[PDB]
């Protein structure tokens, strides 16, 4: 018939890009057991009803919605179906969606479940997920999450750990990454210090731009995007700050006299930074970031940001410690912390950096010579195989020219010629075709 | 708010479920791919119309349809939507679907790429699907499906390697296993031979119950289900089979002189037979069934079914050979034969048999004495976890039995007590949770 395609926003993984794929989840999963995370998976399908309304007042649009099965039409709101009002009856014609993040089956799992588990409750995520999103470059509508949280305590130990979790997590893939730190308190006591409540975005977009444009382009950016004077003129030792980062925490401190907000802001960062150099962690590596401003409206606490070194590349990872995981599913006190890899910005940051292992093949293809003959390959095969040592018959006995070219094709290293002559002898004929070079041993030489 | 659930036919994984799972398709994976099968993987959505007239003539109710984003409606035939026709919409209001099975997808990767692959070509492919089938018991909607297909020869030395593909896997799993096999050539020979067209299934079901009912009871059940006398007298041979299956095979040819697609069917089945007891597999552990009548409609030469040997169980795999594996996207020879694992069934049998290995919880939990204290356990737990030991600081300075109570729960062997005597004295002292043993070394001992 036709001629078939692929769903828009999806693609095929082949052997390499899968086993890349798989050597980032597998590097991530065991260092996520070193620090006493457990996984949890929870289904593709959630209902509706447990995904509306928890993604933003405009986000219900991102989420896939599955069709009702069998005749979905058996139930509509008259007046909806002639008015086709499409937004309303949604929930008449659906009642299940598609993952959209891992935090919101995380929250329904322990809200569904948290009488019967023990806390401090650690846990890690790695599933796909799936984004009606509009069409950005560079992102598919399925992509895998690695999330890891742990619930039940407020305790600042727990972001040092994390902190130390992202750092050996990309030791171990091999990435030079630099973290950045804030704490939401923090933004909260400028808001009140300076007047800039409602501002926040703006300020920190504009004083994160110092590097590249200057005092002079930051301070006439905040002034086009209305932050007054001021305000500009009361943070202006934010545009001289210091080499140590505990010194510039501490000016802040002073400032913050009177902004109780500010001041526990700055002492639970200066508690996670302190900790940290203490444990060995370069100051350079982990840097208080007074415009890291992610997630102002989710994050009371710590937030993280992660980069990789000498990369042009968006962030590769971030999170922070949250007001209460079960919050909307009516579970009160279940404080938390979490942070989150980004797996395809990752992949692409190793791939520049040459950094994933260096592929799936057989070992060993033997020739076929024909059925007689063949019956001793596949002898051998096993025993092979039984060993450890991949290795496969080419199932046709085809003109040797064939057997070569789907052994070059293939790229498998070693071509076995195992004819009459090697069986009576018990000898096996090995052509390498990485070095050209071709020999004749005893099998018991072969499989020693 | 309200209290959330699971969308029906669904569950959540904890940690002894998803590392069990893993296990076992880590076990497969690895065997896999020592066979020179690589991995492939295709989207979770594909295009309806990829999926639609595939999986039989009522199929397509069984496939999960996504709704499509934005006004779904805003292009609906009018007579279809006044009339409310449901089925005559779906494609109207969707344009994609999920996964159904992994062989249709992969009949597309084939049909689009065929021109850049080597053949024969060999993958495997373990992924969810996803299936909106009537509610039989011991089934989800969601559940992961495990298959191998070779494509592009229609030797018979595949069907050899298929064999002791599984017998391996299983292997390596634990699980004894015996695998059934026919040839459909030898159905047809069946059919053409004793003139039961049509009755294939009828007449081997009966057929299958020899054991337990005994012939009498057979042939009343065959006469039952129609079949003639004349056909059943014809194959009274198969109410009195020899131990040898070879010497059963060698009858049926004989009785199919004239037939040649029996003929050929015997002929097929006697070369996988002879070749695997060559390479040593036992004729109790791979036997010739000519009662084996999987896929009818499908499978052109040898079909395989799999199961645990004593354990109530239905069957844990099977396969075989078909015609084209892209007849249904325009893309013809391209021969091909596929295994597929059971994998929740294989789970649930080796649940039966004790065969899961004996867990995710830190090695060593440190009790936390207070801040300055705690510092010096973050120091050693770092250490530990360089050395691959898994270890965790208890989070908050609680009082000590909440302490205990938490590795009780979570099963921790080692509590771990850090306190000022042990920092002064560089020591450590370990209380091991298992022997109810308490002792204090050197920090240096306990690195060692």
């Amino acid at each position: 018939h036709m001629k078939p395609s692929l769903a828009k926003g999806t693609r095929d993984f082949t052997a390499q890009e899968v086993s890349r794929r798989k050597y980032i989840i597998n590097t991530l999963q065991k260092n996520f057991e070193l620090f006493g995370f457990q996984p949890l998976e929870t289904p593709s399908f959630e209902n509706l009803s447990t995904l509306t309304g928890k993604y933003g007042e405009e986000g219900d649009r991102l989420i896939f919605k599955i069709l009702n099965s069998g005749n979905y039409t058996d139930k509509v709101n008259e007046n909806d179906w002639q008015n086709k009002d499409a937004k309303k009856l949604t929930s008449q014609i659906s009642d299940k969606a598609l993952r959209y993040d891992l935090t919101v089956p995380f929250a329904r799992f322990v809200a569904m479940n948290h009488g019967q588990l023990t806390f401090p409750f650690k846990r890690y995520q790695i599933q796909p997920v799936w984004r009606a999103d509009r069409p950005q470059k560079g992102r598919f509508r399925e992509f895998y999450q690695c999330d890891a949280d742990v619930v039940g305590s407020e305790s600042l130990w727990q972001e040092v750990e994390l902190v130390q979790l992202y750092f050996k997590a990309f030791k171990e893939l091999g990435v030079p990454v630099a973290i950045q730190m804030n704490n939401r308190k923090i933004l909260s006591g400028l808001a009140e210090y300076a007047g800039i409540t409602e501002q926040l975005i703006d300020f920190t977009v504009a004083l994160d731009k110092l590097d590249k444009i200057g005092k002079d382009g930051v301070i006439k950016e905040m002034q086009e995007k209305g932050i007054s004077n001021e305000a500009i003129e009361k943070l202006d030792f934010l545009f001289h700050q210091k080499i140590n980062a505990l010194e510039n925490l501490q000016e802040l401190k002073t400032r913050f006299e009177g902004v109780e907000v500010g001041i526990q802001g700055v002492t639970e960062l200066e508690f996670v930074l302190s900790k940290a150099m203490e444990l060995g962690i370069d100051n350079q590596d982990l840097v208080f970031n007074i415009t890291l401003a992610r997630g102002l409206d989710y994050y009371t606490g710590a937030i993280f940001e992660v980069k990789a070194k000498g990369v042009e590349m968006g962030s590769i990872g971030g999170g922070g410690r949250y007001n209460n995981l079960t919050e909307v599913f009516g579970v009160k006190n279940i404080p938390g912390i979490g942070i989150s890899f980004g797996l395809d910005r990752t992949y692409l940051v190793m791939e520049e950096l040459g950094l994933f292992p260096e592929t799936v093949k057989v070992e060993y293809l033997f020739a076929n010579y024909g059925e007689e003959e063949a019956i001793e390959a596949m002898k051998l095969i096993a025993q092979l195989r039984e060993k450890g040592i991949s290795a496969e018959l080419y199932p046709e006995a085809a003109k040797l020219k064939k057997q070569f070219t789907y052994a070059e094709k293939k790229e498998i290293p070693n071509l076995v010629f195992l004819g009459k002559d090697e069986i009576e002898n018990a000898n096996v004929t090995i052509k390498n075709l990485t070095t050209g070079e071709q020999e004749t041993i005893t099998q018991s030489e072969f499989l020693k």
